[PDB]
């Protein structure tokens, strides 16, 4: 696996907070900026972060990233998500799921 954030630098998102925008290290040892479109990848499911779904920004309000947020220094994205009931609530996803491929930000 590996998280994209162990060779990757000075990640941020851009557009609205729908996209993160990294320099990720190729084989080869060079950087090369890589997006990812989060909306292709995460949803929000009844209020809760989805890996795998899409189109979270939707139903999201107060996004905010920090590339290397707490102790640990982890790619936390924070939104308010609203639920099916109409209730919005904080929640925070760690990005380290998504891997940097010879410099390019994937999920799978």
């Amino acid at each position: 696996h590996m998280s994209y954030a162990d060779s990757s630098r000075n990640a941020v998102l851009t557009n609205g907070g729908r996209t993160l925008r990294a320099e990720c290290r190729n084989a080869d040892g060079n950087w090369v900026t890589s997006e990812l479109d989060l909306d292709t990848i995460i949803g929000n499911n009844d209020g809760h972060f989805q890996w795998g779904g899409q189109n979270f920004t939707e139903t999201a309000e107060d996004i905010r990233f920090h590339p290397k947020e707490g102790a640990a220094e982890q790619p936390i994205l924070r939104a308010r998500l609203r639920d099916c009931n109409g209730e919005f609530h904080d929640r925070d996803v760690n990005l380290n799921r998504i891997q940097n491929v010879n410099g390019r930000l994937v999920f799978q």
